Protein backbone atom coordinates (compact mmCIF):
# COMPACT_ATOMS: atom_id res chain seq x y z
CA UNK A 1 0.00 0.00 0.00
CA UNK A 2 2.74 2.43 1.07
CA UNK A 3 6.08 3.04 -0.63
CA UNK A 4 8.78 4.58 1.56
CA UNK A 5 11.51 5.14 -1.04
CA UNK A 6 12.21 8.74 -1.98
CA UNK A 7 13.09 10.10 -5.38
CA UNK A 8 16.89 9.87 -5.03
CA UNK A 9 16.93 6.44 -3.38
CA UNK A 10 16.70 7.04 0.35
CA UNK A 11 13.63 6.66 2.51
CA UNK A 12 11.18 9.49 3.16
CA UNK A 13 9.50 10.60 6.37
CA UNK A 14 5.78 10.68 7.13
CA UNK A 15 4.97 14.29 7.96
CA UNK A 16 1.85 16.29 8.92
CA UNK A 17 0.44 18.87 6.54
CA UNK A 18 3.14 21.51 6.85
CA UNK A 19 2.48 25.26 7.07
CA UNK A 20 4.28 27.25 4.38
CA UNK A 21 7.58 28.61 5.62
CA UNK A 22 7.48 32.27 6.61
CA UNK A 23 13.31 28.57 9.32
CA UNK A 24 14.07 27.18 5.88
CA UNK A 25 17.02 26.49 3.57
CA UNK A 26 19.75 28.98 2.67
CA UNK A 27 18.43 31.69 0.36
CA UNK A 28 21.52 31.30 -1.87
CA UNK A 29 22.31 28.23 -3.96
CA UNK A 30 25.34 26.15 -3.04
CA UNK A 31 28.19 26.46 -5.58
CA UNK A 32 28.38 23.13 -7.38
CA UNK A 33 31.97 23.64 -8.53
CA UNK A 34 32.94 23.27 -4.85
CA UNK A 35 31.70 19.66 -4.72
CA UNK A 36 34.58 17.24 -5.31
CA UNK A 37 33.16 13.79 -6.01
CA UNK A 38 34.36 10.97 -3.74
CA UNK A 39 31.89 8.08 -3.92
CA UNK A 40 28.37 7.11 -4.97
CA UNK A 41 26.47 6.03 -1.86
CA UNK A 42 23.33 4.85 -3.62
CA UNK A 43 20.65 5.64 -6.16
CA UNK A 44 16.92 5.82 -6.74
CA UNK A 45 14.60 6.11 -9.72
CA UNK A 46 15.18 9.77 -10.68
CA UNK A 47 18.46 10.52 -8.94
CA UNK A 48 21.48 9.45 -6.94
CA UNK A 49 23.30 10.18 -3.68
CA UNK A 50 26.98 11.15 -3.76
CA UNK A 51 29.63 11.64 -1.12
CA UNK A 52 31.62 14.79 -1.84
CA UNK A 53 34.42 16.76 -0.23
CA UNK A 54 34.40 20.55 0.19
CA UNK A 55 37.59 22.60 0.40
CA UNK A 56 37.69 25.79 2.48
CA UNK A 57 34.19 25.15 3.92
CA UNK A 58 34.18 28.43 5.88
CA UNK A 59 32.04 29.93 3.10
CA UNK A 60 37.38 17.71 11.33
CA UNK A 61 38.12 21.43 11.11
CA UNK A 62 41.45 21.10 9.31
CA UNK A 63 40.43 18.11 7.18
CA UNK A 64 37.88 18.50 4.38
CA UNK A 65 34.14 18.48 4.90
CA UNK A 66 32.26 15.34 3.85
CA UNK A 67 28.74 15.91 2.55
CA UNK A 68 26.01 13.76 1.03
CA UNK A 69 24.47 15.18 -2.14
CA UNK A 70 21.04 14.12 -3.39
CA UNK A 71 20.99 14.70 -7.17
CA UNK A 72 17.80 14.61 -9.20
CA UNK A 73 18.10 13.62 -12.85
CA UNK A 74 18.06 16.52 -15.34
CA UNK A 75 15.24 14.74 -17.21
CA UNK A 76 13.11 14.47 -14.06
CA UNK A 77 9.37 14.80 -14.52
CA UNK A 78 7.42 17.62 -12.90
CA UNK A 79 6.01 15.12 -10.40
CA UNK A 80 9.54 14.00 -9.55
CA UNK A 81 10.65 17.62 -9.14
CA UNK A 82 7.72 18.28 -6.80
CA UNK A 83 8.58 15.16 -4.80
CA UNK A 84 12.23 16.22 -4.52
CA UNK A 85 11.12 19.67 -3.35
CA UNK A 86 8.82 18.06 -0.78
CA UNK A 87 11.87 16.25 0.58
CA UNK A 88 13.70 19.60 0.71
CA UNK A 89 11.03 21.31 2.82
CA UNK A 90 11.05 18.34 5.20
CA UNK A 91 14.83 18.18 5.55
CA UNK A 92 14.92 21.97 5.98
CA UNK A 93 12.87 21.59 9.18
CA UNK A 94 15.41 19.17 10.70
CA UNK A 95 17.47 21.13 13.26
CA UNK A 96 18.80 18.85 16.00
CA UNK A 97 22.33 17.81 17.02
CA UNK A 98 21.53 14.12 16.41
CA UNK A 99 19.75 14.58 13.06
CA UNK A 100 21.32 15.36 9.70
CA UNK A 101 20.92 18.95 8.52
CA UNK A 102 20.15 20.50 5.17
CA UNK A 103 23.30 22.51 4.39
CA UNK A 104 22.45 23.85 0.94
CA UNK A 105 20.53 23.37 -2.28
CA UNK A 106 20.94 23.91 -6.03
CA UNK A 107 17.46 24.77 -7.31
CA UNK A 108 17.85 27.75 -9.65
CA UNK A 109 19.62 25.46 -12.16
CA UNK A 110 19.74 21.79 -13.21
CA UNK A 111 20.16 19.26 -11.76
CA UNK A 112 18.33 19.83 -8.48
CA UNK A 113 20.73 19.11 -5.60
CA UNK A 114 20.29 18.68 -1.85
CA UNK A 115 23.47 19.05 0.22
CA UNK A 116 23.33 17.46 3.68
CA UNK A 117 25.94 16.86 6.34
CA UNK A 118 27.72 13.51 6.46
CA UNK A 119 29.72 11.98 9.29
CA UNK A 120 33.40 11.05 9.27
CA UNK A 121 33.17 7.30 9.97
CA UNK A 122 30.22 6.48 7.74
CA UNK A 123 27.25 4.65 9.18
CA UNK A 124 27.18 2.92 12.55
CA UNK A 125 26.55 -0.60 11.22
CA UNK A 126 29.84 -0.73 9.30
CA UNK A 127 31.78 1.08 12.03
CA UNK A 128 30.38 -0.72 15.07
CA UNK A 129 30.48 -4.16 13.43
CA UNK A 130 34.30 -3.92 13.46
CA UNK A 131 34.54 -3.16 17.18
CA UNK A 132 34.58 -5.61 20.07
CA UNK A 133 33.56 -5.02 23.67
CA UNK A 134 36.17 -4.02 26.23
CA UNK A 135 37.01 -6.38 29.09
CA UNK A 136 40.26 -4.83 16.15
CA UNK A 137 39.29 -1.68 18.03
CA UNK A 138 37.29 -1.78 21.24
CA UNK A 139 34.34 0.14 22.67
CA UNK A 140 33.20 0.45 26.27
CA UNK A 141 29.70 -0.40 27.42
CA UNK A 142 29.07 3.15 28.70
CA UNK A 143 30.02 4.36 25.22
CA UNK A 144 27.51 1.93 23.70
CA UNK A 145 24.75 3.39 25.87
CA UNK A 146 26.07 6.80 24.82
CA UNK A 147 25.49 5.84 21.19
CA UNK A 148 22.03 4.44 21.95
CA UNK A 149 21.18 7.51 24.02
CA UNK A 150 21.95 9.83 21.10
CA UNK A 151 19.74 7.77 18.78
CA UNK A 152 16.95 8.02 21.34
CA UNK A 153 17.34 11.80 21.59
CA UNK A 154 17.25 12.10 17.80
CA UNK A 155 13.97 10.21 17.58
CA UNK A 156 12.61 12.08 20.60
CA UNK A 157 13.13 15.29 18.63
CA UNK A 158 11.54 13.80 15.51
CA UNK A 159 8.66 12.75 17.76
CA UNK A 160 8.09 16.34 18.90
CA UNK A 161 7.55 17.45 15.28
CA UNK A 162 5.14 14.57 14.50
CA UNK A 163 7.68 13.19 12.02
CA UNK A 164 7.86 9.42 11.54
CA UNK A 165 11.14 8.04 10.17
CA UNK A 166 9.80 4.64 8.97
CA UNK A 167 13.29 3.16 8.40
CA UNK A 168 15.36 3.54 11.56
CA UNK A 169 18.32 1.15 11.84
CA UNK A 170 22.06 1.26 12.50
CA UNK A 171 22.63 1.58 8.74
CA UNK A 172 20.83 4.95 8.92
CA UNK A 173 22.82 6.14 11.96
CA UNK A 174 25.94 8.06 10.91
CA UNK A 175 28.99 8.05 13.19
CA UNK A 176 31.78 10.58 13.48
CA UNK A 177 34.57 11.51 15.85
CA UNK A 178 33.95 10.33 19.42
CA UNK A 179 30.87 8.22 18.61
CA UNK A 180 28.81 11.28 17.73
CA UNK A 181 25.60 10.06 16.09
CA UNK A 182 23.35 11.63 13.47
CA UNK A 183 20.23 9.89 12.18
CA UNK A 184 19.87 9.97 8.39
CA UNK A 185 18.01 8.17 5.60
CA UNK A 186 20.41 6.90 2.92
CA UNK A 187 20.53 3.17 3.67
CA UNK A 188 17.51 2.38 1.49
CA UNK A 189 19.45 3.66 -1.54
CA UNK A 190 22.49 1.43 -0.95
CA UNK A 191 23.28 -1.91 -2.55
CA UNK A 192 25.26 -2.67 0.61
CA UNK A 193 21.95 -2.99 2.51
CA UNK A 194 19.68 -4.68 -0.05
CA UNK A 195 19.30 -7.69 2.25
CA UNK A 196 17.64 -5.37 4.77
CA UNK A 197 14.71 -4.77 2.38
CA UNK A 198 11.99 -6.99 0.90
CA UNK A 199 10.87 -6.25 -2.65
CA UNK A 200 7.17 -5.91 -3.43
CA UNK A 201 7.02 -1.52 -2.34
CA UNK A 202 10.46 -2.23 -0.87
CA UNK A 203 10.30 -2.49 2.90
CA UNK A 204 12.66 -2.98 5.90
CA UNK A 205 10.54 -5.79 7.29
CA UNK A 206 13.03 -6.92 9.95
CA UNK A 207 12.72 -3.56 11.76
CA UNK A 208 9.01 -2.97 11.15
CA UNK A 209 6.31 -3.52 13.74
CA UNK A 210 3.60 -6.06 12.96
CA UNK A 211 1.08 -3.30 12.17
CA UNK A 212 3.45 -1.81 9.58
CA UNK A 213 3.66 -5.15 7.75
CA UNK A 214 0.02 -6.24 8.01
CA UNK A 215 -1.71 -2.84 7.86
CA UNK A 216 0.90 -0.34 6.61
CA UNK A 217 0.37 1.71 9.78
CA UNK A 218 3.56 3.69 10.46
CA UNK A 219 3.51 5.85 13.58
CA UNK A 220 5.76 7.12 16.34
CA UNK A 221 4.95 3.90 18.19
CA UNK A 222 6.19 1.94 15.17
CA UNK A 223 9.42 3.94 15.20
CA UNK A 224 9.79 2.79 18.82
CA UNK A 225 9.58 -0.81 17.63
CA UNK A 226 12.30 -0.07 15.08
CA UNK A 227 14.32 1.65 17.81
CA UNK A 228 14.00 -1.58 19.78
CA UNK A 229 15.55 -3.52 16.92
CA UNK A 230 18.17 -0.79 16.45
CA UNK A 231 19.10 -0.89 20.13
CA UNK A 232 19.46 -4.66 19.78
CA UNK A 233 21.89 -4.13 16.90
CA UNK A 234 23.99 -1.72 18.97
CA UNK A 235 24.21 -4.07 21.94
CA UNK A 236 25.14 -6.84 19.49
CA UNK A 237 27.84 -4.46 18.20
CA UNK A 238 26.15 -4.89 14.80
CA UNK A 239 27.49 -8.44 14.50
CA UNK A 240 24.34 -10.00 13.02
CA UNK A 241 21.19 -9.06 11.16
CA UNK A 242 17.89 -8.99 13.09
CA UNK A 243 16.26 -12.41 12.65
CA UNK A 244 19.17 -13.26 10.34
CA UNK A 245 18.40 -16.97 10.72
CA UNK A 246 14.96 -16.43 9.15
CA UNK A 247 14.09 -15.82 5.52
CA UNK A 248 12.21 -12.69 4.51
CA UNK A 249 9.06 -14.81 4.15
CA UNK A 250 9.49 -16.24 7.66
CA UNK A 251 9.87 -12.65 8.91
CA UNK A 252 6.43 -11.81 7.51
CA UNK A 253 5.19 -15.13 8.90
CA UNK A 254 6.55 -14.03 12.28
CA UNK A 255 4.74 -10.69 12.02
CA UNK A 256 1.44 -12.55 11.77
CA UNK A 257 2.39 -14.40 14.95
CA UNK A 258 2.98 -11.14 16.82
CA UNK A 259 -0.58 -10.30 15.79
CA UNK A 260 -1.99 -13.71 16.73
CA UNK A 261 0.12 -13.48 19.92
CA UNK A 262 -0.31 -17.14 20.90
CA UNK A 263 3.37 -17.85 21.62
CA UNK A 264 4.36 -19.09 18.15
CA UNK A 265 6.35 -15.91 17.49
CA UNK A 266 10.05 -15.44 18.22
CA UNK A 267 11.79 -12.32 19.51
CA UNK A 268 15.43 -11.29 19.25
CA UNK A 269 17.49 -12.79 22.07
CA UNK A 270 19.31 -10.79 24.72
CA UNK A 271 22.72 -9.65 23.42
CA UNK A 272 25.62 -10.83 25.60
CA UNK A 273 26.53 -7.22 26.48
CA UNK A 274 22.98 -6.36 27.58
CA UNK A 275 21.88 -6.29 31.24
CA UNK A 276 18.49 -7.70 32.16
CA UNK A 277 16.89 -4.31 32.84
CA UNK A 278 17.89 -2.92 29.45
CA UNK A 279 16.62 -6.05 27.68
CA UNK A 280 13.25 -5.70 29.42
CA UNK A 281 12.98 -2.12 28.17
CA UNK A 282 13.98 -3.43 24.75
CA UNK A 283 11.11 -5.93 24.87
CA UNK A 284 8.63 -3.19 25.81
CA UNK A 285 9.31 -1.59 22.42
CA UNK A 286 8.02 -4.83 20.87
CA UNK A 287 4.70 -4.77 22.73
CA UNK A 288 1.74 -5.87 20.62
CA UNK A 289 -0.29 -2.76 21.47
CA UNK A 290 1.29 0.46 20.24
CA UNK A 291 0.30 2.26 23.44
CA UNK A 292 2.23 -0.16 25.65
CA UNK A 293 5.49 0.75 23.90
CA UNK A 294 7.57 3.39 25.73
CA UNK A 295 7.87 6.95 24.41
CA UNK A 296 11.23 8.19 23.21
CA UNK A 297 11.21 10.60 26.16
CA UNK A 298 11.25 7.59 28.50
CA UNK A 299 13.79 5.66 26.42
CA UNK A 300 16.10 8.68 26.41
CA UNK A 301 15.83 8.99 30.20
CA UNK A 302 16.72 5.33 30.79
CA UNK A 303 19.70 5.30 28.43
CA UNK A 304 21.11 8.66 29.52
CA UNK A 305 20.88 7.58 33.18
Amino acid sequence: IVTLQGVTGGNTFAVPALPPGADGPPRVDFPRSRLRFKEKLGEGQFGEVHLCEVDSPQDRKGHPLLVAVKILRPDATKNARNDFLKEVKIMSRLKDPNIIRLLGVCVQDDPLCMITDYMENGDLNQFLSAHQLEDGPTISYPMLLHVAAQIASGMRYLATLNFVHRDLATRNCLVGENFTIKIADFGMSRNLYAGDYYRVAVLPIRWMAWECILMGKFTTASDVWAFGVTLWEVLMLCRAQPFGQLTDEQVIENAGEFFRDQGRQVYLSRPPACPQGLYELMLRCWSRESEQRPPFSQLHRFLAE
